[PDB]
């Protein structure tokens, strides 16, 4: 029994209402420019002779001793052409021990016949003819076929195509016919089959947060201010500032050449620890919520099935009758248009995302051969071999 | 009031479906085959000696001037063995301006005697002694005992233990006895304490997506169509498919010796922050359900509550009766076997994940000293010192 | 129909009880160390001379020959202030074909007046002067003002400043003035602004799991046993253990030396795949379960709403009162304190996380500088150049 004459209130039923939240999910159509050649389209190739010119006039001559140096001799475009189409290089002749008749090769305009896939020179020298002098001639020649990677700066607006060295410096790709340049002993020609570049009009995927998150295939990055972003394979243009002459978000520069530390990707893998460890503590709360649901919702329809004792058996769909013996306890005997209580919509679902990761630029073929290359330059001019 | 005479519909009440998923959970039965060799087991050790073999007759004597050549010395299993257990090297004499008696001390087989734990050559020549001969004669040696990690390959079928070199190129490891090699100055011999290879029968968790995307410990990766393939320090074999022979799935090699630039990384963080604001979409959609959910079920318990004043004291867990004085307020006066209408289970709960990060192969201690042995000779092989 | 005379159970409703679950939020009153100095602090400069004292009294005199030695001069304290505050470097003559008169000046004590702002050494030597001496002086030299970021160690206790060597070699920083040293042709000052440590009283959100997983803005670390631990950049000592004298947890310090390899960074993404499907499971366990109170829900209200024809009406927040034509279809007509029974709070959303990337030490630009340096030398000093 109960006390019904004297109550106490009165009470309203407390809603529960969600933390509103500024996250919103956008398709941003932007202009997309592109650099993209596949394929093999750069060609790097060095050649340069080793020269030493000597005469063996006695002590007393002024003249006695050698001259020598290291020539560099990079091919000329034709040249370089014609060495990636058949992967040997050309180089004058390989000249020990010619005196003072022979010794007169050391200085002939060559016209490089010699055929090598590839060759090392030989520092040797000799001055060991009297009167008389004495040349030494070692040719060092190589070349490679590669895919290179052209990226994208602004240098102010209207992004341009650009070759980045290992060293950080940028050369403009020319955008005419057939970019070719020459540094000391290497000659490098790259040649694309469109020259210029590429865009398309597309709608990227992107998380409103004053913060926009977004991604484009394998590639993920932050929005800028005033829609207009510049990746290093990729430049974003947001229309609706499509006529407008920006300045776009620049890339650096270092994070394409220096790696990273083991250290910063395990902090990477705490990170990502913190924020599983972040959605298990949600997840659990809305586990502990369903589960306070279905108590109340076990004793509702323990007072409900009192009195519609159909309703258990529609709940189970089965047929039958409820009858309780307790207030908790009962018994089981055998037996157009619609309406949106709910207005509950699919379920967004985090879809699956890898990024895409190439590595830097000194790692690239291209410069891990002029890399290679010149450590065996270091390598053979260790000390001088004698000719004699 | 209200006006019951005409009505509208028949209507029905629109029930929520969710979206079907096929993403499961697998228990992938796999044979893994292993490697692993924990320890010291590895010994690099170099040796070369600089030889200046020089004679002075005049200017006039075709025999004047220097025989001089770097030559490598390496040493054989023996050595190398009693070399890392001592953590010494044997090498030669040093020879200091040994003339014309003493000069014939360039070629002997000097039957290294000469202990050192680490000995740097000098590049010191000489020939100021008239008629005469002139020797010197500098040696360099090294030794070091690391842990070398062997990788697993397939060059077809069943998976092969080997050695990854800095460049790329790859060295079968020797299933008999104790692999020993040599090249140019260095000695490389690796000693593990069992032959061969391991492998376990075991059960990998995976996600099932056409796509497999699999865990074992630290290791992370798609497990491909057929069942079979190998990382660098291991090989999954899925039985059914465990008699049958197949190409397995191959990690590229330069992916071990190339590095990941900063970019890479940040481009990691920029694709997690986008599944972490997708995520945070999810987990807003879901906390509006429940905010629906709790007005849906305050609105029905204030009009079951009407019925069975018992209800509310019953959700409450406090025993009380329930008076309304509106449709909205009301007063509080004081006071075998079970059905599932749920079937609700136990919350998955994405389990913690940290992934292995090792390195690159260069970084590796053997492959960093004999860098750092190649980088000590040519700064020593820079200039001759003159041992007058 | 249905069968009232006999009955089953009784029967009870199951509740569903959420798993027990162990992580909590943390607020960890620790004491944070730094050693944080902002700008261009640190000037590296090197200077050395190449020296080729020669003599030329014919092949009979024992004195003839040269005497060669590269000779490292590093810049005193306040020749390296003044080298950076103007970033040009100072050394002697250069000196090219001096003999006998002239060939004196190969030791005179320079006392170094030339001015440059960059100046690589050449290698020339010259013994052409019969009876008499010959003296070549070539001189190199470079300065740098980088930003040095100084890490923290232990050593014991009370953690220490510390500069870390490419070579993985502490040197501590002087906590008095201006830490200056020397190393071959190199020298090196630092000076910041402030000496000694930095520290504050923080609180630091972690997730307890025996394990705590915490995050310091874009640090990223699992806290340890004794609630001590030092990252490069910072310690982090919980007090309660702020009286007490311990050991800290020590980073690796080859973490900060050696790169991630590009397999390293997609271990990581293929084990965020994994945690990204396994989020999907649980979220589509969620969204099932919605689904099935939505149909428990329908089924419940279809059963009140037959006794209460002001339910529906209040459930779509419309005048309306309901009249069923059937036990599933219905047809519609016009028309202080608070209780909460769910005590719900506001659901935990996982902030978002970014992590810091730092590069490795190799990449810094004074070490940078320095390698190129050293580099440069290699490349001069590969032939001798001849000064007549």
């Amino acid at each position: 029994l109960c006390n019904k004459q004297q109550q106490q209130g009165p009470f309203t039923f407390a809603n529960y209402q969600e933390s509103p939240l500024n996250v919103s999910r956008l398709q941003i159509k932007v202009t997309k420019t592109t650099v993209q050649d596949r394929g093999k389209n750069f060609i790097i190739g060095y050649r340069a002779y080793w020269r030493s010119y000597c005469y063996n006039g006695g002590s007393l001559d002024g003249n006695t001793g050698c001259y020598n140096s290291l020539n560099p001799k990079p091919p000329t475009k034709d040249e370089l052409k014609t060495w990636g189409q058949e992967e040997v290089c050309y180089t004058g002749p390989e000249v020990q021990d010619a005196w003072s008749g022979d010794s007169s090769i050391c200085f002939v305009d060559w016209k490089m016949d010699n055929k090598h896939r590839a060759k090392e020179l030989e520092k040797r020298s000799n001055n060991n003819h009297f009167a008389h002098h004495t040349c030494n001639l070692s040719w060092r020649c190589g070349v490679t076929n590669t895919h290179l990677e052209v990226r994208l700066v602004a240098s102010g607006t209207q992004p341009q195509a650009v070759i980045v060295m290992p060293n950080g410096t940028t050369r403009a790709v020319s955008m005419v016919a057939e970019t070719f340049w020459t540094d000391g002993e290497f000659s490098y020609l790259y040649s694309p089959k469109v020259f210029g570049t590429r865009a398309e009009t597309k709608f990227i995927p992107c998380f409103k947060e004053e913060k926009f998150h977004c991604k484009d295939g394998d590639n993920f990055f932050e929005f800028p201010s005033s829609g207009f972003i510049c990746l290093p394979d990729a430049c974003y243009k947001n229309e609706k500032q499509k006529n407008n002459l920006l300045h776009p978000g620049m890339w650096n520069i270092s994070e394409k050449l220096h790696a990273a530390s083991v250290y910063d990707v395990n902090n990477v893998i705490h990170s990502l620890v913190y924020e599983t460890e972040s959605l298990r503590l949600s997840l659990a709360q809305l586990d502990h919520r369903f589960s306070v649901l279905t108590k109340l919702m076990n004793k509702m329809v323990s007072s409900l099935a009192k009195i519609d004792d159909r309703l258990i058996g529609a709940l189970l769909e089965k047929p039958m009758a409820s009858k309780f013996i307790s207030p908790t306890k009962f018994m089981v005997s055998p037996c157009s248009q619609t309406i949106d209580l709910f207005n509950f919509k699919t379920l967004w679902l985090p879809q699956l995302v890898a990024a895409k990761v190439e590595g830097v630029v000194s790692d690239e073929d291209g410069w891990t051969f002029v890399a290679n290359s010149k450590q065996a330059l270091l390598d053979t001019m260790t000390y001088t071999k004698n000719g004699g």
